[PDB]
């Protein structure tokens, strides 16, 4: 199974031995310091039930994690003692403290999000031996941040160039299960995304919600069939419109995706779909389009000559503001080189050609769940406050070579001020007062608040 | 884990879109045509944890059954061929996966491992489990991206030192808190450590005991260090306290201390220089004092750091005309290094006639999180199938990107005369006009036939 002793960075194995005699406190708190300027704080709860509640230290798992470190350090630089102190006096419960701002909520930059601390002198190495563990929560939060901030710019676009928000929540779908590094970063990545999408082919992504945060429809994310190259290239070259036919005919009913771009994208849209197979696309209800799926090529350039040639083969209507509109049976989705800067230049482009939005959907593979890294929020964990010979010390970092790596000082505290705006407390000012948003989430190996994923994604709504 | 549950979603809908009669799919693996070869790495470990052995139960398939229920809003699963397999086989895949031994050094563009279906009724699985097993594209990269790092150190510290000593501690991986789940920190510290044996992330070490195995007692090593928080907790003005506190700790064994907590120029020439100068040139050479800069620009700063050094300590010309500390002090760059970073600033160091011996690196986010499938274009495609018993072989070609063109019929690997590699495609293999097939059955029904040990996958990837 999973072994929390063997799950840190080495060095922090032998922090125990690093601090100021007699230090009985150590205070950690995590923010993304200071384009994205406010970011939805996700995916922490995951982290304190599946890695972090109950009983984590047992005796075999200390038996274990002492064998590997002689041999790794070649050297006796485990802290047994410390670790058995926790088995025996807490049952292998964490006598830690953390609070944080509720998930889902959307934070500006540089304010604290969460504090780390322990609650046993004894355990003061504990806080930072935790870090490792934590700061990856990173990712969720960059992942819900910039799915929301496409949003912004899908919402944007779909209100001038159609009048409203339709199918909003449908219009980014999640194809990054085959591009990202793991099958947990799907899970987590994916419901990540789900915070404000509910499109999504991670499956993972689903099975992580239910077990994790639970919500009230039937379940968080929905698809539509859909062929891929093996499915279609299956048939023989020069059976691609048999292809095309039994697979749209098997889905008639529904809606289903075809990619078009085997041979030449441009062939099929103009041939076999806008002639050989017309009779079977007319015929399709408005809740079963058919999505006809480039895959190759310039993104913006073949999205357009795709509906240049569907247009001149399918009857085009002009809608509430001036912008061209498939018939409800035909829509378009591009799930190739999809990231945050592409999807701008699609939807400005078709735009500037005078398509409205509902024509088409975007799909992002290792743009949306993979190519994302720490430093794009600048997500950092730092000691802020320590206690030592029982007297507690404001610390911080602060390079001369760069400021930005600067740090808090003190015990924190998230507020609002009446205005509205958010700010963080720092040198324990929090005490003297409206009232702290960081609650306490995890006590002595105990989830004390939890947040369902319905909680999560109206807190997360745009304005 | 549910095997049932871990696919694109598009793929439970796929088993109604194959032509009738169809009774093999044959799907292969490659890294599509800086990068010109990649370390075959990571397919083990997905044959041992996720498809091997019973992995389909009543109570997964239920389980899947009622997610696409509601996921698609239609019943489209394919609950009676999963039945089958549960009934015919007890849950065991009926899937053989060939593949070239794991540590081997392919050239872009070969076939890496084939997969197909050996029941004529479970054709649709080839491409089910496609998605498990193209993510095998991140240990490929971090391992093939790791030893071309290892190329540059190992050319660049034979021409300032004479040998290669100390090679594979040179890259070290510090990437455990910058990566995006603990599977993938695992993973990825797994792939660095087929070249190197230097890490922190302790995660990769039980990887590699689970789904591996070495004979070695562990597969990775490090030393005991210090991080900020544990220099700040002494407060600013007993920085020196903290130091001598921390190297007296650790004085059998190297130790890192980070040094620009305040002032790292500060940190060398001052504190290290002469307050604590003399706890320094008293350890042994096995257990020396390696200073950590992690701010500023990586080449500047560790050049200015090195020429301080040597402004308190004697430094010596080694045999190849480059300067080298006293080898009981030593430097680690670890902010911001990548395979870019690190070229500059080894030949920044050689240019500047500093010896490559007194450097050490760390990789984070560099290492194992900014890497893309696209990086080396890790793809799997169907090139073959059967259908109502003809042979046809299959393949994409889309018009506006040739590069995406994919090979055709069964494939295999061989050996050529000259010591190279080529793939044979449509079967031609059969002939052996050059070598056997290199492709060696892994996974066939459930069961792992060929393992590897991690000893044989670092000497498989070696240098030359
Ligand atoms: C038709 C639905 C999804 C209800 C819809 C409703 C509102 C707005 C847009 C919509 O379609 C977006 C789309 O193209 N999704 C899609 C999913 C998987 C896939 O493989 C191809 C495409
Ligand atoms: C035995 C050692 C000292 C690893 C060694 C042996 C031979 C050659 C070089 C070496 O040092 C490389 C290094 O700097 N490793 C390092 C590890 C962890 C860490 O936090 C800082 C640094």
């Amino acid at each position: 199974e999973f072994n929390i002793l063997l799950a840190t960075d080495s060095y922090k194995v032998t922090h125990y031995k690093q601090y100021p005699p007699n230090t009985s406190k150590v205070y950690s708190y995590f923010e993304c310091r200071e384009k994205y300027e406010e970011t939805v704080f996700y995916g922490l709860q995951y982290i304190l039930n599946k890695y972090l509640k109950g009983k984590v230290v047992t005796k075999e798992k200390i038996q274990e994690a002492k064998d590997v470190y002689k041999e790794h350090f070649q050297d006796d630089v485990f802290n047994e003692k410390g670790w058995n102190y926790i088995l025996e006096k807490y049952d292998g419960h964490l006598p830690i403290e953390i609070k944080a701002v509720p998930e889902g909520f959307v934070i500006p930059r540089g304010n604290v999000l969460f504090t780390v601390e322990n609650t046993d002198p004894e355990c003061y190495w504990l806080t930072n031996w935790i870090e490792t563990i934590l700061v990856q929560s990173w990712y969720p939060i960059t992942v819900a941040t910039n799915s929301r901030e496409q949003k912004k710019i899908l919402a944007k676009y779909l209100l001038e160039t159609s009048g409203n928000l339709d199918g909003l929540e449908y219009k980014l779908h999640d194809f990054g299960y085959r591009g990202v590094s793991s099958q947990e970063t799907a899970g987590i990545g994916a419901s990540a995304h789900l915070v404000n999408f509910k499109g999504t082919d991670t499956v993972a992504g689903l099975a992580l919600i239910k077990k994790y945060y639970g919500t009230k429809d039937p379940v968080p994310g929905y698809s539509v069939p859909a062929a891929e190259h093996s499915t279609i290239t299956a048939w023989g070259k020069d059976h691609e419109k048999d292809a095309f036919e039994h697979i749209v005919t098997q889905f008639s009913s529904v809606p289903v995706s075809v990619v078009s771009d085997s041979y030449d994208i441009y062939n099929a849209c103009e041939k076999i779909w806008g002639e050989d197979l017309r009779h079977l696309i007319v015929s399709r209800s408005t809740q079963a389009p058919l999505i006809i799926r480039p895959d190759s090529g310039n993104p913006l350039d073949t999205v357009l000559k795709v509906l240049e040639i569907l247009g001149k083969k399918f009857p085009v209507t002009e809608n509430s503001k001036g912008y061209k509109l498939l018939p409800p049976y035909l829509r378009v989705i591009q799930g190739d080189g999809v990231d945050i800067n592409t999807l701008q230049e699609i939807v400005e482009g078709m735009k500037q050609k005078m398509w409205s939005i509902e024509n088409i959907a975007f799909g992002s593979g290792g743009g949306l769940l993979q190519k994302l890294t720490r430093d794009l929020l600048n997500c950092s964990f730092k000691c802020s406050y320590v206690v030592t010979n029982g007297l507690g010390i404001n610390v911080f970092k602060d390079p001369v070579a760069d400021p930005n790596k600067r740090s808090k000082k003190g015990r924190l505290s998230l507020h609002r001020t009446p205005a509205g705006n958010f700010v963080t407390l720092e040198e324990g000012k929090g005490d003297l007062e409206g009232q702290d948003l960081l609650h306490t989430v995890f006590k002595n190996g105990k989830v004390t608040k939890s947040y369902s994923f319905d909680e999560i994604r109206k807190n997360a709504q745009l304005n």
